[PDB]
């Protein structure tokens, strides 16, 4: 089920994790403590699930993706404690708990961020996450860094940021979201499949589709909840499509994914079964 | 000269990082304009000038080492982007300029850091930017992220910040520097060497000490030249050793820089002269 398969991918990127927050000395412990809250705060780890679950769905061992699922995880909490800090978000609460900044500080929220998107790439390249070839694992880096940067990830950040009373068309909204989330699930996917040993140029595609799908269906998905919510107590899909189209659209998605899947065996379950979870 | 080497150094990593600060798009053009101003203001490139230095010592082509070059200066760069917003120094000016965050704005700066990090990276493996193995490229990657973070200047900035109002030794004052500036000029040096393709186990050693030597020697020096400032006009070197002592001492790391060059020949000249420089 979906259910273990998220409680093994959360138990074995959280082990995996675990060596990275060591700090090297007493004068570094608190940047290293800063750095673990900003981490392990309880996360479904979604990234790392895709990691792992692209890595089997091409028939290779899970533990091959560590260093895949490790980075994709530390990009992400880096992102996150960028973002709540009051330059951006200022949020003092993440998922019920205080924020990194509110935590801490300001200063070693920064630096803990920082400090989390270095040890992403340590981590890819790390031997004892990983045994892939130098190549593969160039491939891992490259890819992660276009993923991340402002090309990508930050670019996403820096789009959302200069939109702010925009009145975004689908297309606009569309683009922003496939740089600030679509840009680091791809980056997932691709990186587990890589760490297999065992990715081909059609497989890799296949799975790029996949993971743009799902990272749209996931902001289509949250944005029907948010309207259904307010429904229940009083630039969005459905503000640009209407409600009914934006649940179609919806449902559109996960099956562009689950049709992009269709090129692998029994072993792609769980990643079909996440784009099913996303719509439930 | 060393005048004409930093001229030739600075002139060759600002053309190779010219085509990577081009926008894919409109939409992010706001970033990467900040990201250009964080990096294109002037500055004297001594990182790069390191590694193209380490690069020509051991016989590469300085051009071998652009994407050494350009990585360390990114890196450099992102550093200062953070270390100038208020949460951390709240500097408004930065040689005579406004700071990023002053000519944009904090988040926008928060971000252009973010993005130049990972442009650092995207830089050392740029096959545009060299040609070296896909093995010498992962030890070059293995041996950014290291320096940058936690464990090296990222952790060096977080050492600082919980120094506030210590009175440390010489000892936790020069731990505090080579994490907040060796690690890069090691990194520099160390980068540069690799991307000859020819450089050997005992060599990296003494770039290592050499590297270590100067980034010593440019803190005392600096200490040096506050104090003789404040005569002039009205946790420090001079404040631990007496200003006598800590004007030996600069002179002692700068000896020991030389030293650790006597493996090489004439190209390592401009190694030469920039330890020399650092006291003159
Ligand atoms: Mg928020
Ligand atoms: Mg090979
Ligand atoms: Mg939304
Ligand atoms: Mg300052
Ligand atoms: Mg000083």
């Amino acid at each position: 089920s979906l259910t273990a398969y998220q409680a093994s991918s959360q138990a074995r990127v959280d082990a995996a994790m675990h060596t990275l927050f060591t700090a090297p000395s007493p004068e570094l412990a608190r940047l290293y403590e800063a750095m673990r809250y900003s981490v392990m705060n309880g996360g479904k780890r979604v990234r790392p699930l895709l990691a792992y679950a692209a890595c089997e769905a091409l028939g290779g061992k899970p533990e091959q993706a560590n260093g895949a699922a490790c980075a994709v995880e530390l990009i992400h909490a880096y992102s996150l404690v960028h973002d709540d800090l009051p330059a951006m978000d200022d949020d003092d609460l993440r998922r019920g708990q205080p924020t990194t900044h509110k935590a801490f500080d300001e200063a070693c929220a920064i630096l803990a961020g920082d400090g989390l998107q270095s040890l992403a790439f340590s981590a890819l390249l790390d031997p004892a996450l990983s045994d892939a070839s130098a190549e593969i694992r160039l491939r891992m880096v490259t890819t992660l860094a276009q993923a991340a940067g402002p090309a990508g990830m930050v670019g996403g950040q820096a789009i959302d940021l200069g939109s702010v009373g925009l009145k975004l068309d689908q297309q606009a909204l569309e683009y922003m979201h496939r740089h600030k989330t679509g840009a680091l699930i791809e980056a997932s996917v691709i990186l587990g499949a890589l760490a297999s040993g065992r990715a081909e140029k059609g497989e890799l595609k296949a799975l790029q589709t996949y993971a743009q799908a799902i990272g749209l269906a996931f902001q289509v998905q949250d944005d029907i909840l948010d309207v259904e919510s307010d429904t229940a107590t009083l630039p969005t899909y459905p503000a640009l499509l209407g409600l009914a189209a934006a649940k179609e659209y919806a449902l559109e998605l996960r099956d562009q994914a689950l049709h992009a899947l269709r090129p692998f065996d029994a072993a792609a379950e769980p990643l079909r079964e996440l784009a099913r979870y996303i719509v439930e």
